[PDB]
């Protein structure tokens, strides 16, 4: 691999600095769960830096299997952070979230009508919404997933949420559609050419943005640019048993997060914490 030497990583879309046209031609075990887990540990963490995470009920909409949750739900319970956790999905769960009291499992596909049920229990308590829906998927596909978001934010109202972000692809374009205004956090570990990321949203009320054709090929290069030559260097300066750009990435990320033990160092927290994923997920 390529050397490099950097002082950050990119964190959010905007900071890709440069572009190259995306060529056809296209390794972790159980890589989609470290994925979802370290992208939600950051928004959740991020939550609680600003203290709106405790007292909230988490809404996980498309959670199944989600064996990574029962990391997340771990990880504030043992910081003493009170949050009930709420899985909704057509499809089953992975039995290790069995036999949670906080961790309400729900086997069902959401509507607007189903969402209006859980807003009117759950209100007036705080929501945070993390989606991770989908129905390989086609452009009207996730048009009616972006649009089920949507709706998710309008009905539920949550006071934050994290949705699957990946642009249609500008040779598969149909319509110009709209989104909510968010940080659009950038993912390691995903799929070696993936171009999705996670749109964060603090909500102060929402605001919708139009999605162009234009937009899309903007995605495209960049997240090529970002998968073809930036996730390829290895960090020299960094100072890790791995020095690949997606550690690196990675490292960033897990430094906001909480943890109950003290280190000596912020390399030695980091590591624990990285570990303690890695051996959760059964990743070597
Ligand atoms: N309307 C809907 N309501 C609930 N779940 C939905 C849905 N449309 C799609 N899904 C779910 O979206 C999921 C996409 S993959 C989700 C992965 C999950 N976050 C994990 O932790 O492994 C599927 O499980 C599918 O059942």
């Amino acid at each position: 691999m390529d050397v490099v030497s950097l002082d950050k990583p990119f964190m959010y879309f905007e900071e890709i600095d440069n572009e190259l046209d995306y060529e056809p031609e296209s390794k972790l075990p159980y890589q989609g769960q470290l994925k979802l887990l370290l992208g939600e540990l950051f928004f959740l963490s991020k939550l609680q830096r600003h203290g709106i995470l405790d007292g909230a009920t988490v809404v996980y909409i498309g959670s199944a299997p989600g064996t990574h949750i029962r990391y997340l739900r771990d990880h504030f319970y043992n910081l003493g952070v009170i949050i009930k956790w709420m899985l909704i999905d057509g499809r089953h769960h992975d039995p290790i979230l069995n036999g949670l009291r906080d961790v309400t499992l729900v086997t069902r596909f959401v509507d607007e009508e189903y969402l209006r049920s859980i807003k009117k229990q759950l209100h007036p308590s705080k929501i945070i919404l993390i989606s991770d829906v989908r129905s390989e998927p086609s452009t009207a596909d996730l048009l009616s997933n972006y649009a089920l978001q949507n709706v998710m934010i309008s009905i539920l109202n949550p006071v934050a949420s994290s949705l699957k972000w990946r642009c249609p692809f500008p040779d598969q374009w149909i319509k110009d559609f709209y989104i909510p205004h968010g940080n659009k956090m950038l993912q390691p570990f995903a799929p070696s050419y993936s171009a999705e990321m996670r749109l964060l949203s603090i909500y102060t009320n929402m605001r919708l943005t139009r999605v162009t054709k234009s937009d899309a090929v903007n995605y495209e290069k960049k997240m090529y640019y970002l998968n073809k030559i930036v996730r390829n260097k290895v960090v020299i300066n960094f100072d890790y048993p791995n020095q690949e750009y997606d550690y690196f990435h990675m490292y960033f990320m897990l430094r906001t997060v909480y943890c109950n033990k003290t280190f000596p160092t912020t390399k030695a927290k980091i590591l624990f914490l990285q570990q303690s994923i890695f051996r959760f997920l059964n990743i070597p």
